[PDB]
């Protein structure tokens, strides 16, 4: 028996996780059951923490919870409403983590935006009407900070759209210092930004269709402006409304359009700040030490460090954070070298350059833990291949001798590696994401041995005994003295012999990377145990952890490079011998399926047919801060040329050789319906016939479990017919 | 050798040739030809030019309709048309002199131009700018502000409200001029609480954000416009002092809750017939309104008021039917449904209570045409006792009992679709026959009745079309209950009965719906029928119209039952007729016809293998109020809501399971909201259901872009196909 | 009437007046200046200025400004 297309969509063959959440730098937690157990490593013990039933008689079913770094309160969240890829809404209720007992008074109000406890004791921040408030004690009136929040308009706290997907991954805009004194937050002003407009249909008894209005950026358009505040969270008297001390941009910066795109601090009374420019080839960092005297913050002129790019834009996708050693004088963050390779810099604070403790033809991924004696980091360097991940220990004494801990404790099963790390990471824990089954394991960082097994997903690897699982390639190509890695999605008992049809998967945007070690039960697993096709991902010029030289090669230069590289694999693929060139599909979402829409735009005639899901259609309608990070502005003074030379309409005539489907939400917030509204009127105008779906009130992600079920299906159903499978 | 193809159909290679004159006196009509607009004497024909081509280029901009003045002496020119609605436009307007000899420069007529009307004599102007009415006495001189209280998609004066302009009016004017342009009529609509239709129009890829668009639109039960009538007297303006308007009020039995003004009639030059409708449309009223020179006022007298109603439905087809005055006003003609349910000509007196009938029998009078002195002219499906006939009638009026039937046996074989165009005071007629044969024109006279001549009778395309393998029409009926049901079949050439035919049911079935006609089309069923070889068949079940009550009222407060079962009783009796193939059966429908389509894919049924729903209604709550209420009365608890709840296309997601299906809806339809299909698509996929889908980027309910309307077909086609096996 | 201070900004190529540096100067008994506001007069180095503006008595006296504090001294 093989993987079924129900298999993936009712989820059968189940991956199992060992999520952990360190209440210390002993203990963690895991939901085993329905209850939650505290966990210990020092003797290696386990003790029942509480239940799920403690609160059955709560009434409402909690979607999180969070423990008060104190471990004297509980904080549960219901009612969760979902916003956009973070943002969301929820009721909370806070225990005496004690007693059990709900804290009856003050509550935190219904429909409150963002909520975090100070890193030490039990002190509360949330967000409500877009203003900031905060709980000294989880039982006294909280202390309203903010009084300029205005729905749509002002974001006191949390983000905007746009610094929510963009900037910074996430519907907050709250820092508390490190010891709970200090809360930093940002201020997001939308007024001038356009709206964008689509309807909402509901339910069937919502009568008239709801207009949906976003604040939105597109590429070029009025950006939001963004202020940046600290607040000392102690002297807090009720008698008069709470100061918050600003801290402006730098000079460089409030001279043009810019963003905040970093927060850390450092001590105490010690906090850096990154900004970028609009045009996103220049950022500065700010250090700015708190004033007692002055009840101010003050960041030093020489103390600014600048990150610059000439060859591309700035970081991956954002400047690269900071991380301090614990007297904050001094900090480390992944940068680029003076030969492309992105690569971790030791930065004394009093002054400009730091020096690289890591070189080589190959990048650093992130950097997981800083202690006083060492630097623990992820990169790609383990066997050359940038699909891999590995954890790496660097002794700061002496950087020359940096000793490996991943990358061989299991080479077979293991080439994937990300990494948990205590409260002060006396341990550590390893997720291995594959080519093998998912591994979690807890070690010691004492003396760097394995502790144990938490999870070896023994239970899923015997019931897939008996399933005709796809195998994995994962290899380069070279091109023009380059190394491109692609990998492939073989189906059972592959026979190189016979002639496959193949289905490119394609993502290839900046840096991108579909060809890694990770292990997958997705689509791909479906019809290459199912239906025998292959399927393939290639990562071609743009894509990341290669260098900037790879990676920035499509800079100011979208729908080029990337969309003739996947061209260039399928020739590639087609021409190893055991592919049907007669049966070669392309199919993408998101930024993959405006690449997907590009190369059946290309005219080539590698490609039979294709399906784009919610793709971008010209750079113009998608969002300034990614847009704009490689295109630039959409201004005859800049690249309003090459904006026009990237549109999918531009390329309607040439879908007339190909088979199309395109694919859409009509309440994709994110890539609007618009987009693809765009391609299917080119398209007709020029009389070339496709297939197409909307679906009703579906976002970016087409998520809802019938809508999820339903793409899949109809995708299935194309790919099939396209390729004469019966 | 060829046959009739899909690009046939799509680039329109075998056009129809029509007739488009106008009438501007009682023996003279005006036709285009070089381009060239040349006057024509019906009598001889000694034709000469009115206005040659070469007179409008210099002038610089696309001349895209014209208007003379009723005295010949003004050319009114329309240019920078841009669609609203089913009706409505707006326009720029030049006006012409012919004796002047050139074109009019001083206080122009505005660009933006709502409405234009010449007075029905002479050479008055009035116009709608801005929601406003204006008043040109003289094309020259200054216009005369009738209205002050225009505001945009709020108060329409002297022009309608979308749904007054889509759904009653058929029409973008509310402006009525007195016989010889003294007086000038018009409504005023508030849409105050009207809540808004939203959508986004996407426009040219230049856009960069999408826009909004909003509009007035009361759905079923929603609050609707109000409405108003005002007349104002033309003659009497006074440039020093605002122009006056006197409002003449609906009757008591109106005003006691929402309703309509349905029709707007001037009978005589100091008497105007109104008739207003229940907002529940089964009782309406109709009030006769004198001027009464010492007062100024207008009086509509209580013992002149005519109630026209029903208790087996709504009243009339689709709106109360207009009066038609005899030349002195006293009396007026109407068609009106009669005891045994037939619609015919009833006559009747303004100062008395009943009518008498003058028309009867088991067929309906389609319309009144003209009326003089000596008879009344009317089209109606008497002949051969085929609903889907039309011929012309004159009643000698002075024996009603003397009837001739004028077009019936002109050309039987060629001919049984006729429309008529009557000279100012019925002198002489223009006869359009629009089937079963080639479209035919042909002038007449009205003494005589002798036949003059042939205007058009096709032969350019009749040559082309004899060397095509061209489809036969059968029109035929079944009986269901002793009561004959007509269809009509557009069958392959070289039909065999012996073969199994893959059929396509097209279906429209809304209330007083006809399907099944004898008139000559060319569309996509041609090519299916013709290239395809697909029996593509229509039937008029209960629900549809001019067979009387009893068939037309069946579906009354009971939308998505009696029309949709009778669509698969119609394909069952087809099947039993032996030269269907079972395995192949498919059903397709546009507006109503894609909802009767969803309706029958849901049903259960499994007669029907694939079908094609293009901008359907989903449920009834969706559509407008004024044609959904006239048929499915409010969706409250007090009302009808159960059957809005039951008759729905989304309960029946669950059951498309057993058919293919293509929905198709353009986004930027205005009438039938695309809301209707995303909610379609959003019940099946939630009961996992696999269907096709297609929306159509800024296209409203016509999906009539040339590239869009080639797109469209050319999709159905394949799905057609696929479902058929068809290579 | 408000001071604007501009720097040339190398990068740019373009001239910018933060609103940090703007120097506000009104008068609530008249008009601001004997006939125009005051003309600067720089240290050296950019950073500093005098200027003759009404002192709190209504007498026209020479300030010593900084180029980021709003207040000077007389
Ligand atoms: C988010 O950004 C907005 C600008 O996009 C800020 O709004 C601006 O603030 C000004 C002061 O409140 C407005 O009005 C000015 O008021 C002064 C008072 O003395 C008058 O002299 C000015 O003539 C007057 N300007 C005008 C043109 O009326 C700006 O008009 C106003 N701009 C807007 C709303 O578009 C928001 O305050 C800002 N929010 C925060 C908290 O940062
Ligand atoms: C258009 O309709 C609205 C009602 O929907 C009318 O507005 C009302 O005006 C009267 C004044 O006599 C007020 O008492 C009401 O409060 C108003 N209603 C609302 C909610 O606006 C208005 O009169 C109508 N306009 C015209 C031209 O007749
Ligand atoms: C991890 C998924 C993801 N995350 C992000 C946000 C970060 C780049 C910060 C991580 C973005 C940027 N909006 C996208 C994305 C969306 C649209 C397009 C045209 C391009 C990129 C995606 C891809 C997806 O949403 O499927
Ligand atoms: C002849 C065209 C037409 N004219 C009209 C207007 C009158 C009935 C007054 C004549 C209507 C009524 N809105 C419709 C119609 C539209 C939608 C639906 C659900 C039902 C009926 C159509 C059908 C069409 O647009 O194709
Ligand atoms: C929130 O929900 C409802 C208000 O409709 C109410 O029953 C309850 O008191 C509210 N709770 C809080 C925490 O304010
Ligand atoms: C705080 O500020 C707001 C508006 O700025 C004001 O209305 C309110 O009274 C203030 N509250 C206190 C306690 O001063
Ligand atoms: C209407 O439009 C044209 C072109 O903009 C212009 O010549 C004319 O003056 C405009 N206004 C009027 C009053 O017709
Ligand atoms: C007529 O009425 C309008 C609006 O009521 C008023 O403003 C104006 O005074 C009048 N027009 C003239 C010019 O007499
Ligand atoms: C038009 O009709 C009105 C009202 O009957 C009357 O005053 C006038 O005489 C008529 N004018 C002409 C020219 O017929
Ligand atoms: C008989 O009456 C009608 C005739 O119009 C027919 O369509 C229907 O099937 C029958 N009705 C019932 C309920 O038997
Ligand atoms: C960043 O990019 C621009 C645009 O290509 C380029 O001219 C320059 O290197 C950078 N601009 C600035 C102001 O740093
Ligand atoms: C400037 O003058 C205006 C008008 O005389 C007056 O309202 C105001 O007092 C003055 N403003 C300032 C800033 O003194």
């Amino acid at each position: 028996k093989t993987y079924t297309l129900t298999d993936y969509l009712k989820n059968t063959y189940r991956l199992k996780l060992y999520s952990l959440r360190w209440i210390s730098d002993h203990e963690y937690l895991y939901k085993q059951e329905n209850n939650i157990l505290v966990f210990n490593a020092e003797y290696g013990n386990s003790s029942v923490f509480l239940e799920n039933s403690t609160f059955d008689e709560f009434g409402h079913s909690i979607n999180d919870y969070s423990i008060s770094p104190d471990g004297q309160f509980i904080l549960l969240e219901y009612n969760y409403v979902k916003q956009w890829r973070h943002s969301y809404t929820a009721s909370y209720d806070i225990y005496d983590l004690n007693k059990r007992q709900l804290i009856t008074e003050e509550r935190i109000p219904n429909n409150t935006q963002w909520v975090t406890w100070s890193p030490v004791g039990h002190k509360l921040a949330y967000v409500w009407n877009n203003d900031i408030y905060v709980k000294i004690e989880p039982n006294l009136p909280s202390y309203r900070i903010t009084w300029t929040g205005k729905e749509d308009i002002i974001y006191n706290g949390i983000t905007d759209w746009v610094y929510e997907e963009e900037v910074f991954s996430a519907y907050s805009a709250l820092w508390w210092s490190p010891n709970g004194t200090f809360l930093a937050y940002a201020q997001f002003n939308d007024t001038e930004v356009p709206l964008i407009e689509y309807s909402f249909y509901s339910d069937e008894s919502l009568q008239y269709p709801k207009t949906v209005r976003v604040p939105y950026p597109k590429a070029g358009a009025v950006n939001p402006t963004v202020k940046f505040f600290v607040v000392n969270t102690d002297s807090l008297s009720s008698v008069t409304n709470a100061t918050s001390i600003q801290i402006t941009a730098p000079a460089s910066m409030l001279i043009g359009d810019h963003y905040l795109c970093d927060v850390t601090w450092a001590t105490q009374e010690r906090i850096s700040l990154q900004w970028l420019r609009r045009i996103q080839n220049y950022s500065v960092m700010d250090i700015c030490d708190y004033d007692e005297s002055s009840g101010r913050w003050n960041c030093l002129v020489a103390r600014q460090h600048i990150e610059m790019s000439t060859t591309g834009w700035v970081g991956r996708f954002r400047p690269s954070e900071p991380h301090f050693t614990l007297d904050g004088n001094s900090f480390y963050k992944i940068i680029s070298n003076e030969e492309g390779y992105r690569h971790i810099c030791y930065f004394q604070i009093d002054k400009k350059d730091c020096t690289f403790i890591t070189k080589g033809t190959w990048e650093v991924i992130g950097i997981e833990a800083l202690t006083s004696d060492y630097l623990y980091y992820i990169s790609n360097e383990y066997k050359g291949m940038p699909g891999g991940r590995n954890l790496y220990k660097i002794q700061l004494s002496d950087y020359t001798k940096v000793t490996c801990l991943s990358c061989e404790l299991n080479p077979e099963r293991c080439q994937y590696y990300s990494v948990s790390f205590s409260k002060e990471a006396k341990y550590y824990q390893l997720r291995c994401s594959g080519p093998g089954l998912p591994l979690y394991t807890l070690h010691s960082s004492v003396n760097d041995k394995g502790l144990r097994v938490l999870e070896d997903n023994s239970a899923l690897d015997k019931m897939l005994q008996n399933v005709q699982m796809p195998s994995k390639k994962l290899d380069f190509i070279i091109l023009n003295e380059t190394k491109f890695w692609y990998q492939m999605i073989l189906p059972p008992h592959f026979d190189k012999s016979k002639k496959y049809p193949l289905l490119l998967d394609v993502y290839a945007g900046p840096c991108s990377q579909k060809a890694d070690t990770v292990f997958r039960l997705n689509w791909a697993t479906y019809l290459a145990s199912t239906e025998n096709i292959i399927v393939a991902s290639f990562d071609g010029r743009g894509s990341g952890y290669q260098g900037d030289k790879i990676m920035h090669a499509i800079n100011r230069r979208l729908g080029t490079f990337e969309v003739e590289d996947q061209i260039e694999a399928a020739r590639q693929f087609s021409k190893m011998g055991f592919v049907d060139n007669k049966r070669i599909a392309i199919w993408g979402w998101s930024y993959g399926g405006y690449v997907t829409s590009m190369v059946l735009g290309s005219g080539s005639g590698v490609f039979k047919c294709g399906i784009a899901v919610a793709p971008v259609s010209r750079w113009e309608y998608y969002d300034s801060v990614y847009t704009e990070r490689y295109m630039g502005l959409p201004t005859p003074e800049d690249n309003l040329d090459h904006y026009r030379n990237s549109t999918v309409m531009s390329r309607a005539e040439n879908f007339k050789q190909v088979e199309y489907l395109l694919i859409h939400g009509t309440a994709d917030d994110n890539v609007h319906f618009q987009q693809s509204a765009q391609i299917s009127k080119a398209l007709v105008d020029v009389g070339v016939d496709f297939q197409a779906m909307w679906y009703t009130d579906e976002d970016h992600g087409i998520a809802s479990s019938t809508a999820h079920q339903h793409i899949y299906t109809h995708m299935s159903h194309f790919i099939k017919q396209c390729f004469s499978l019966p």
